[PDB]
């Protein structure tokens, strides 16, 4: 069963669920910031995403007429201490709403259990190694005004806040001279840019369809598929079977290529229009990496980083996570049966479109779908709004019904337009 954990942002530092820790791509370089275990091995930084960016990239553009509404910027988002309170209240919330089913439970032990494997395609298949950024983050042990003294931990995701573009949430794996153990079945510690109160908007949905002008809906979504949707991501990069660049070219709405990972991800009537050949290459290519761990088990001898850590008790882990089998004599090997089943738990059991159907979230038809502009939500932590067990779709206020919570033309109060351009954007797109 899966425990959320509760803290404030200004709880003091316990050296448990609260430090001071180094995140992978600041390996090395001694820049700690303030971490929060949400679950075993889940940790939120309530500060901006960085990496690879510059602060100019966060400011908005010069004016109105070259404005994106597609694209959010705030460089003021998460600048206090009671901003980066508002945003680890509004992960737990959304955590709990992710346990409060059967299906989002699951997704979340598939996650806290799908750790990394002990290394990555550098590493002698004789050896374990803990000691890379795909494995292990630093923990800052010592108080402050002591000299910095570390321990490396095991983590599987790290939550931050948004990067320049609020509203593009994005899940991202660790890549060493362009080969990432993330997408080389070994698995690797997912990182994730996220942002609860700008959501996406859509108006694809069964409805609409041959339906009056006036009487077309369209909705805005539910921060907690906006977040299961990017937590399928993680699972499959620490699965370590994210799928990389490879884009599938054309209901449906939009004609435009988009990668594979992101169809499989999405579901329902996506993984169809993916050439019967495509989708069997991306299966043998999982199954061809697997073979690779199976044989880095049956070869393991040592823990080169950590000469303490018991290896028939890692191997096993290992066998538990893969879904491996064992012989008489302790070999491990795949089984077809067992391994199609976690094959296809991984990639068509967890997508965006049962997750919303299981959840009573409304979500868009395709993937193949228009970008209309996104809305805030003003508070997420009132329940009068939105709640853990039931989302928008409140029973009480009548918004459980035809998904009237999230629809924008009737959950008025539950959300704000960012501008009267995305509004006028809004107008034109829903009346085509
Ligand atoms: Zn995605």
């Amino acid at each position: 069963p899966v425990t959320i954990n509760n803290f404030n942002y200004n709880d003091p530092i316990d050296n448990n669920n609260i430090i001071m820790m180094e995140p992978p791509f600041a390996r090395g370089t001694g820049r700690y910031y303030k971490a929060f275990k949400i679950t075993d091995r889940i940790w939120i930084i309530p500060e901006r995403y960085t990496f690879g960016y510059k602060p100019e990239d966060f400011n908005k553009s010069s004016g109105i007429f070259n404005r994106d509404v597609c694209e959010y910027y705030d460089p003021d988002y998460l600048n206090t201490n009671d901003k980066k309170n508002i945003f680890l209240q509004t992960m737990i919330k959304l955590f709990n709403r992710i346990k409060s089913k059967p299906l989002g439970e699951k997704l979340l032990e598939m996650i806290i259990n799908g750790i990394p494997y002990l290394g990555d395609r550098r590493v002698p298949l004789e050896e374990f190694n803990t000691n890379i950024a795909s494995v292990t983050v630093n923990k800052l042990i010592s108080n402050p005004g002591e000299v910095e003294r570390k321990k490396g931990i095991f983590a599987n995701l790290i939550i931050f806040g948004p990067g320049p573009v609020l509203n593009e949430n994005e899940t991202i794996d660790i890549g060493i001279q362009n080969h990432f153990a993330s997408r080389e079945g070994f698995g690797g510690i997912m990182q994730m840019k996220f942002c609860p109160e700008y959501v996406s908007v859509f108006n694809n949905v069964q409805e609409n369809k041959g339906a009056s002008i006036f009487n077309r809906r369209g909705y805005f979504s539910d921060p907690a598929l906006i977040l299961m949707h990017e937590l399928i991501h993680v699972l499959h990069g620490l699965y370590g079977i994210k799928v990389d660049d490879l884009p599938i070219v054309p209901f449906m709405q939009s004609t435009d290529a988009i990668q594979a990972e992101e169809l499989y991800t999405f579901g329902g009537q996506d993984p169809s229009i993916i050439t019967p050949s495509t989708d069997k290459s991306i299966y043998d290519k999982v199954l061809q990496n697997f073979r690779g761990i199976v044989d880095r088990l049956n070869k393991v001898l040592v823990c080169i980083s950590d000469p303490n850590i018991n290896i028939n008790i890692y191997k096993n882990k290992f066998k538990d996570k893969y879904k491996f089998v064992e012989d008489s004599e302790g070999k491990y090997s795949i089984d077809v049966e067992s391994f199609d089943k976690l094959y296809k738990s991984l990639m068509f059991g967890f997508t965006e479109t049962n997750i919303a159907e299981n959840y009573k979230i409304k979500t868009r038809a395709s993937y193949f779908s228009d970008s209309l502009p996104p809305v805030k939500i003003k508070n997420l932590l009132d329940n009068e709004i939105y709640t853990i067990e039931e989302g928008f779709n409140i029973s009480d206020k009548d918004m459980e019904k035809e998904y009237r919570g999230q629809n924008k033309a009737i959950n008025k109060q539950a959300y704000e337009e960012i501008s009267k351009e995305h509004l006028a954007v809004y107008k034109i797109q829903m009346c085509k």
